[PDB]
């Protein structure tokens, strides 16, 4: 069937009986009234049973050996589905496939019933998910800590070409993977005031909200390790009658919904509450566990990784506990804090940086504000001693920003209180040291590091592309699944006629599979022989879905100009959600559907060009589209995409990449060789040069006839007959206030696209270049990334040793 | 030793005795007083003896079979040396090498004594030479007809960094290859007047100049065919006494010297006389030979190819003879003329086009002017009938140009009187139909053809690069020498570790060989490990040696900026002659030497960068430098280099190419694959777009810091301390009247150059790309070119059959 494990006689028999047992006792159903959803749950509970034993002994193992614990704090964990992933990591896939087959059921059908755990917005949230997988696979005593949102990222509906949002009620039918632990509920304090008495300050008259944890198992790849992801849920304490009970839903709103902002900051009180909620509950858990195992050894037994500044309050909260509750002297407490905390930055765009108004912190967390002021005072004294007389440096590095309203720069807070600060791609980390954090780098160079992102090869290859994983294993074995660098061995098969044919065959199969799904759940048909040109990621101006749109319109205009001229057929697919309040992003989605409305119904175009907007892009959809892609669009303006991870997913799955020298694209091209990548556009240096001179879009419009035609088509209502000026905001933006210079890369982009079409016409050479990419994608495994965090930041050695059964 | 033929016992013995025989009887010398020059001549006469038998029987063969004869008229035949070429084509090289070795002589030393037959300026003249070789190799009854200049292209001396010209007295020691044929002397008429009497017009009261032919053998490659190149020499007829005899050197001045203008037109009377002289004498020879074999069959037995418009007078001269002397009716004569004549265009630059003032033709060739007017009248009547009312078309297509001084457009004359008109590269031929000759193409589309240039693989591979020819023959045999397409078979050795090593070894050997020669005859040393970056061709603004200079200065400035940074070492070599009256070209030569003066003596640069100007570039020097080159510079502004041929020479000899999509570069990249070529810059379409908008160099100067620095260095006297404003004319030109937009391609050029340096750092991959180029250079053999002329223009079939011993 495939290398999805063995389908043993004893195991298939056992799975079948436990399946029927759960269907009866757990679901309380009989085969006469059971529906597909019932079958999915019976299967889920059956697979879940297999990891409880390992989950219990893994945790017992950590208690006995007492290794250093790694705590990954994040407000997002974009997990997706967990049924297939669990079967994969437990080598249970073929057995379950056979067992369900014998029961007369199609396992693939049941898998589609599971709801995605969409507790994330995009890249940052997915990274945390891949990291959890790699830490377990590498045998690290790691814990993921976050919030159990009852509503994750909204489900996207497209109506009249516009994005409509609807609540993601993912818990409606229940979650078989989590285990509520009400017995470990902890109190979290808000508001109140600070009292300064004899020995120490006291935080009193606070409002209390309970934090109830739900644990979810995180299985390592075939090593019998099962780590834990603990998500906190808000509960009101039990201490007009009716109204008082109804108002409990004021405290519980803290864990109600995920804020849908990808790369953007909203200073809302509810978001601040969520951030402190996760931090306060998590730190009590960490300390409790530690006291079990003098806080001098705290950093030797504890490491906390801050995923962006969202959990930055961990720094002053740790100080508060050590100083106020444990009564350690400030200097001692600060030493411990810095040594246990590390911070990861994910973007350089100013609007994404968290800068909380002082009046908010003052009211919600009065003690933390005082602690932050003290940290700032002591930090600035160090700066002053290192750079005497440099008064502007003092104001630039302050954690407190003056102006209209005073704010606290959480990024500055994180750098000051962490022993390590890292970017997520080489070019990004360099940019941090040369620009945004230049002053900090000059003060403490040793703190700055790079940790290039990666993706887990389990979910992003074995799970979503079994056909490719199989033809690869046929040649080099299965060891690469947990040691991706072994993919390089495929380089010796680049001239192998058999391999070339198999690689091309799996891609065609994936495309047919996806082309079918498209008609199944969406209905509209597409041509499987065309080049699948896809750009899937959150909608943002910096990602430039608009540059993609300009190319699509260029292709359409060229066809209309010379209809009987041959052009490589293409299906361009664009998908991604827009933040609810991001007007421009919503206009871009409308533009895409509008283009499709014209292009997809033009008789002259035929099946040579199709424009489709992939609705509700999420983890489960990514697993379907990526394995089917031919061309991966990674065209952000140089210097804006910190790393990107979708780019790695495409590379590992046999798609060629067209992109700018931005984020990880640079290292990907470096690994595969620039001749095997379609690079175009301005480099970071070119962008800076243009800014020095002053970007004037008009220049491009005046010197490029094809570009002018497109703008006039948009302006005149060619793509919006009933509403002639529908896209006036888009044109105005491109022409007068385009922060990402779409026009500047237009010419080189279309030129580059012609080169990809030329290579696609030569199937054999296209595939050989593909093999060159897959063979060199090893560096982008999150196992490599985590091994570097472990050795260079956390001070722990990864292990590939199977746990005692 | 190598595949330079067999060194048979009988043959070596025979060669030795004939060598001593000539040294004694021919040179009248003894081994005690003989010098190296004497030995060269003894060897030359010995090899010459071997082709006389074949020369006599080849001509007898043509007389007996009476095939259609091909007459290639050219005012230039850039032959170079003929000793080694003769040995190669006769398979006598190893035998002569052994024979001279036994006599205690070094044949290579003797070969260097021979004077180049530099009867050409550059590309057009060398093409005629390669064509003669291919026509003989293909068994065509072909005759090259030209002028025996007693002084060829001037010898170039560099003094104080400036070009100095000195007479090329190539006949000083005699020419052993030619055979004077005073018995076949023919009369040529000049001046006079036209008398219209009873039956026909008569050209009377003319001045007579005798045309004395000298025949030179043209051996085919190992097929025993020996064709003839007949060059005419001017002689005064024998009919104050002293002064009258001394004035004979007025008529004989016609064949005294080659006009040194490459791509430029000077309306000098002496040049016009040379053009008619070659045409008049040649046509009498052709007709005489024909009458031996009703002029209705004339086109079936005769084909005359016009190399550019230089011999364009052949059209009205043929009409004059047929109408005035043979008394054929005009229409009949015109039919014959058009059917036997074909014209090849070599450039689209307006200043190169021949437009003779009517007053000159009126005085020198009164009858021809009348004939030209009549041709024009009848031609315009045809245009008027095809495009009624299009009066501007009439004036655009006229052979007579009105204005300040009336002139005759010789190109229009050629198109009207030829049944075929061809460009010399696909892009060039297309440009002719879309621009310069658009009106003519619309009137007679069937006349326009393309015949992409080529080079002879005998002189340009076997002769100049025996080491490479040998390692190639080792794998695929020697058949490729006369069937270059077989080189494709080398594609299956691109991964062969042995071949890769041998290809790289021959290149290193060629470079050491050249590096030595450089110190031997010029003294100044160079680093053999560096990348040999060479640009050799006549000096002209359109070829852009200046863009090369800008890159060199950029490299030097970058080194000075970061001295301890590593950069791939390079030796950039630039060579070529400038027309004596072309001021800008002479300033460019001075700039190059000036750059070297600074760069080559900068301690900080060391041996990382050297700039050398190759003095007296000519055919013999090309045979030395090309096999030693790593990088071939073919950077003309798109649309200006009709074809180029030096580019083909480099490709065949293992050098990678950096160039624009111009001339044959386009087809070369097409044959090898664009990934194996270093293409950069504007395409023809981009150039046109810039001209529409208006080229403003200032823009580039303002937006490119590195470019600005260079211009300021040139302007301030950085490269000319004693003469601060020495290069003011160059800067003024670049900044205000640059017809070839050097600045427009600067950025992309330097970027491309960085990519070549990157590949050079990886010896193995550099060599594999080289193999890819050599393997696909087959299309550029002049045998392919001539086979197309034969079948598509001359109506004759080429033959590879050995002539009966
Ligand atoms: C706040 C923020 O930057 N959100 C976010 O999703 N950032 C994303 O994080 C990913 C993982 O590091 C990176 O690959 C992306 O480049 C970055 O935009
Ligand atoms: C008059 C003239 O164009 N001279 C000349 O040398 N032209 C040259 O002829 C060569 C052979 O066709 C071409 O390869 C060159 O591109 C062209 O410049
Ligand atoms: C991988 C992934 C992302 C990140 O994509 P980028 O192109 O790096 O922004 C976002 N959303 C989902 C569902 C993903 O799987
Ligand atoms: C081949 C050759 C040329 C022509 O070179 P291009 O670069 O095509 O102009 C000119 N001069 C000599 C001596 C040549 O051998």
């Amino acid at each position: 069937i495939s290398v999805r494990g063995l389908a043993g006689v004893e195991n298939v028999t056992e799975l079948k009986k436990n399946f029927n047992r759960h269907l009866h006792f757990t679901l309380v159903k009989d085969r006469n009234v059971a529906t597909p959803r019932d079958y999915y749950f019976a299967l889920a509970h059956t697979v879940r049973d297999h990891l409880v034993g390992r989950w219990i002994r893994t945790q017992q193992h950590y208690y006995e050996k007492d290794p250093k614990r790694i705590y990954y704090l994040s407000l997002e964990f974009y997990m997706g589905r967990t049924l297939q992933n669990t079967m994969v990591n437990l080598a249970l896939e073929n057995a379950c496939d056979e067992a369900t087959y014998q029961l007369g059921l199609d396992m693939e059908e049941l898998e589609e019933i599971e709801e995605d755990a969409g507790l994330g917005n995009g890249g940052l949230g997915r990274l945390a998910a891949c990291f959890l997988d790699s830490m377990a696979t590498l045998g690290l005593a790691a814990y993921g800590y976050g919030i159990r949102y009852e509503f994750g990222i909204f489900n996207q509906k497209i109506c009249g070409g516009w994005q409509m949002e609807e609540a993601d009620d993912w818990l409606r039918y229940g979650n078989p993977w989590e285990k509520a632990r009400p017995e470990f509920t902890l109190p979290v304090h808000f508001y109140g005031r600070v009292e300064h008495t004899s020995q120490g300050a006291k935080w009193v008259d606070t409002q209390v909200v309970l934090a109830m944890p739900y644990d979810t198992p995180v299985p390592g790849y075939r090593n019998n390790v099962v780590n834990t992801m603990r998500l906190w849920s808000a509960k009101a304490p039990n201490d007009g009658y009716i109204q008082a009970v109804l108002d409990r839903n004021l405290a519980e709103n803290i864990s109600r919904v995920l804020y849908p902002n990808d790369n953007f900051f909203e200073g809302k009180e509810l978001r601040l509450k969520q951030e402190y909620f996760v931090v306060a509950a998590t730190l009590q858990d960490i300390i409790r566990r530690f006291k079990s195992s003098n806080f001098d050894a705290f950093p030797d037994k504890v490491a906390i990784q801050l995923n962006d500044t969202h959990p930055s309050l961990a720094i002053p909260e740790l100080m508060r506990v050590l100083v106020d509750l444990e009564r350690l002297d400030w200097d001692k407490a600060w030493e411990v804090t810095v040594k246990t905390c590390a911070y990861t930055n994910h973007t350089v765009i100013p609007e994404a940086l968290e800068r909380w108004p002082v009046h908010l912190l003052e009211t919600l967390l009065p003690r933390h504000l005082q602690i932050i002021y003290e940290i700032n005072q002591r930090f600035l004294n160090r700066v002053a001693a290192a750079f005497p007389g440099d008064v502007d440096r003092l104001r630039r590095m302050s954690l407190v920003e003056e102006g209209a309203v005073k704010r606290i720069n959480m990024a500055h807070l994180c750098i000051a209180g962490s022993h390590a600060v890292n970017g997520v791609a080489r070019i990004h980390s360099e940019i941090l040291k040369k620009t945004i954090f230049k002053d900090f780098y000059e003060l403490e160079p040793h703190k700055f590091q790079n940790k290039t992102n990666g993706i887990t090869p389990r979910r992003w290859l074995v799970l979503c592309n079994p056909g490719l994983a199989e033809i690869i294993a046929e040649r080099i074995g299965e060891e690469y699944i947990s040691d991706l660098d072994q993919l390089r061995k495929l380089l010796s098969y680049v001239d192998d006629e058999a391999f070339i044919r198999d690689v091309a065959k799996v891609k065609q199969e994936n495309k047919l599979k996806f082309a079918a799904y498209l008609e199944r759940e969406y209905k509209v048909h597409i041509n499987p022989n065309s080049l699948f040109d896809v750009q899937v990621k959150r909608i943002h101006e910096y990602k430039r879905q608009l540059l993609n749109c300009l190319h699509v319109i260029t292709l359409y205009n060229r066809i209309k100009k010379e209809p009987n001229k041959f052009v490589v057929p293409r299906t361009v697919m664009i998908g991604g959600k827009a933040a609810p309040g991001y007007h421009m992003a919503k206009m871009i989605i409308k533009l895409i559907t509008a283009i499709g409305d014209v292009v997809n119904h033009d008789p002259v175009v035929g099946d040579r060009l199709r424009v489709i907007f992939l609705e509700n892009y999420r983890v489960s959809l990514a697993e379907k589209v990526i394995p089917a892609a031919d061309l991966s669009e990674q065209i952000s303006t140089a210097g804006t995409e910190a790393s990107g991870t979708g780019n790695m997913k495409f590379m590992l799955n046999g798609a060629l990449t067209i992109g700018t020298m931005d984020g990880a694209n640079v290292e990907m091209a470096e690994e595969a060789g620039e001749e095997n990548f379609f690079i175009f556009g301005m480099r970071v240096e070119d962008v800076d040069r243009l800014d020095q001179r002053g970007y004037n879009a008009q220049e491009y419009y005046d010197r490029i006839p094809e570009l002018r035609q497109i703008i006039e088509q948009l302006s005149s209502g060619f793509f919006s007959p009933k509403q002639p000026d529908l896209f006036k905001d888009i044109v105005n933006m491109l022409m007068h206030h385009d922060r990402f210079k779409v026009f500047a890369d237009y010419e080189e982009y279309v030129k580059c696209q012609e080169r990809v079409s030329a290579l696609y016409k030569n199937p054999r050479e296209w595939t050989r270049m593909v093999i060159r990419n897959i063979a060199t994608s090893g560096k982008f495994s999150s196992d490599r990334t985590i091994a570097q965090y472990a050795r260079e930041i956390w001070g722990v050695e990864p292990s590939r040793q199977r746990l005692p059964a």
